[PDB]
RNA sequence: CCCCCCCCCCCCCCCCCCCCCCCCCCCCCCCCCCCCCCCCCCCCCCCCCCCCCCCCCCCCCCCCCCCCCC
């Protein structure tokens, strides 16, 4: 009564701060970005085709090639939109498509290029030169080309960007060790549209994007709300379909302890009974209450480096964290996870427990009842 | 009490979250698109008759063709409108009739065309030469044609958008497998129509519409709005009936284990109680609630690919699938299904307890209630 | 309790969505159709009392 | 008539703080079956029957109020 109404809440009282700040600060990016309109959107996919029936492509510039597909999905005006949305200083860069005049072996040429910032003219007319090498190659092979195995395929784009979405799941880590998880999915995944393009490498467009996203890190804001914006779609073809469903697989990263709490709590493990983790319960609900609030947003507050995503962290709760992650333990969801309980004792009681509830399901008969039953 | 309480909404967050982006993407479709208006309806109709009265039609342009016929009866406007509601740039293109002067065997000839990118003004005369060969068979045959069996019967354009919608039933697994399933009931459902055009092969344009949902995926959108135009009409003829009903056979598809969910609930499946399962409950009532709130546009989902269709699945809760599954295969409704579950043993078990069910029907009479009852 | 509360309402849900369609189609009936007036119908029922005592 | 005593208040101690601690880390697209609907029979009605009826004005007496004290 008198000592158990006295508590503080920590939780929500940091967001409250955060959330009614009356300044804001603002960065200044870089010294161009290049912002390419819904215009230049089927010029940016056919580029992104050429990269990939090109066989052992240069991935080097894929990353930033993607990011460029999806501003200009976005549109000029919506991208520059959510980079101040985000707080920086933009100096926009208009995307024009110019042609340009070359002599390549001698005979002079024309190319399709855009004006960038970020891609010299030369290295684009590169990528058009080693495609149509990889195309005659594919046209000696199967005689006629059909239109799956094409650059023009629609698809091609947001093929790219599949591997983009991979990246950002495994991107809580922040570092390149979910490589070998983003290699393994776009396997199975995506295996059809590999069978359809030579070039689909995933190790290394995911090297290129990890490389972007390290690089420019405000790329990620922008790859994350283009995502959302791609998922709210009504409808689209299988590979957008693809698309958004490996996208919403990032949905939650970094924030997996939260999930394997409501399942400690689901499969009823016993050790959230004891003592010391029963102290810690008062706090645990704030948080969780907290992330319930946030709804939403709250998903990607990991994966775009948001301050407040620090507040969801179970980990101040060591009695709490060590049973919740020995429950996964005993049923076998972690591994190979890096996390370590701070309470040896708890974790192993809890995987204990957990790996003894497999063992057996007692049937439960007061969720559904029935009037008259002979059995 | 104190962990009880803790739990993370995490369906229902995702939603939400794809419910309130503040930014949005637009796709640009294609080069063209015809948006055939209401004044050019009755003379589409007239060509889909054309191919219906051919015998052995060839049914490449079919799929494209009732596509048109159903555009033209959205109209020019509703047409763009709901184009741009799905969020694709467009560049409408204006319908008109021309007459084409052409000599075929020498004599020279009038025809009525229409001023179609997608459709060459040669190859739709073609089908008109073709029809009318057919025809003056069909008029040696019975020595006068009935108005059923001509090009003129009012049914002819929505005759074939018939297969259309057997096509969308199909659709949930993405590929051409439905195929033989559409080509059974074409033959049950739509007898009638098969005795009266000799050129209504329905393998042929059902792979005439696989082929453009496939190639031009935001048909497959322009379509699944005009059958729900078409189905919230006040009256029509018996073949309309027909379409609408074939049409709303496709509400749910891809959600069957859905349904087969509210079925193991309904039949009172034991396995239901197992704790391993009754562990996943909290959050397959999420979703089933999600469902609940979504309404009606929810039913598409699958067929159009809607992002959030995802968060539908119940193949997140491996030991609710396999009971679920499990319960449909013991009350033979299951098979030729390729559903795996996850669980064998739970599978098996709900299986066992289902095909028993069947068994006895033990009278509940505790339902209706009697002040006398003498037996 | 649990399970009891899980149920789809699909019956309903049909209902609304044919009910809800932002868009419409039309159909081109046919070439004519006539729209008799008031001022005509006593002549269209005395062509129907014809075909009676015929 | 009312009224009538007493009586300011205050007076000590005392800054506050001080530890530890970023966080994160696994897996995983989804989907896949079947299936239009409908179908019987059937107009409705059908009896009797106005209502009402008696009696009957109301009223009637007595009586200002007030009056002390403070």
């Amino acid at each position: 009564m008198a000592l158990s109404k006295v508590k503080l809440n920590d939780t929500l009282n940091k967001d409250q701060l955060l959330s009614s700040s009356k300044y804001t600060i603002q960065r200044s990016t870089g010294d161009s970005i290049d912002t390419p309109n819904y215009d230049v959107q089927k010029h940016i996919n056919k580029l992104c085709g050429m990269l990939l029936i090109t066989e052992d492509a240069n991935h080097k510039f894929t990353g930033l090639i993607g990011m460029l597909y999806a501003m200009s999905r976005l549109g000029r005006e919506d991208t520059i939109k959510i980079l101040r949305d985000a707080g920086y200083h933009v100096k926009a860069n208009g995307v024009d498509v110019t042609t340009h005049r070359q002599d390549i072996n001698g005979k002079e040429m024309k190319f399709e290029v855009l004006t960038l910032a970020s891609l010299t003219t030369e290295i684009q007319i590169n990528i058009e030169i080693e495609s149509r090498k990889s195309y005659k190659k594919m046209l000696k092979e199967m005689g006629e080309v059909a239109p799956e195995y094409r650059h023009d395929s629609p698809d091609c784009g947001m093929i790219i960007l599949c591997i983009a979405a991979l990246v950002i799941t495994k991107l809580a880590a922040g570092d390149r060790s979910g490589l070998t998880a983003v290699i393994r999915r776009a396997n199975n995944v995506l295996k059809n549209e590999m069978k359809r393009y030579k070039g689909l490498l995933p190790k290394d467009i995911a090297n290129s994007f990890y490389e972007v996203f390290e690089k420019h890190p405000h790329f990620i804001d922008v790859f994350v709300h283009f995502g959302i914006a791609q998922s709210s779609t009504r409808g689209g073809s299988r590979v957008e379909g693809i698309f958004a469903g490996l996208f919403m697989n990032a949905y939650g990263a970094g924030q997996v302890m939260l999930r394997w709490g409501v399942l400690a709590k689901s499969v009823k493990n016993i050790m959230l009974g004891h003592a010391s983790v029963q102290a810690e319960m008062e706090q645990v609900v704030e948080v969780y209450e907290y992330a319930q609030k946030l709804g939403g947003e709250a998903g990607f507050y990991h994966i775009l480096n948001n301050p407040k995503a620090s507040l969801l962290s179970l980990t101040q709760f060591p009695h709490f964290s060590s049973v919740v992650l020995g429950n996964a333990a005993g049923l076998g969801i972690m591994g190979e996870y890096r996390g370590t309980p701070r309470n040896q004792d708890l974790y192993d009681a809890a995987k204990a427990y957990a790996e003894q509830l497999k063992e057996n399901g007692v049937i439960n008969y007061s969720v559904l009842d029935l009037t008259a039953e002979e059995l």
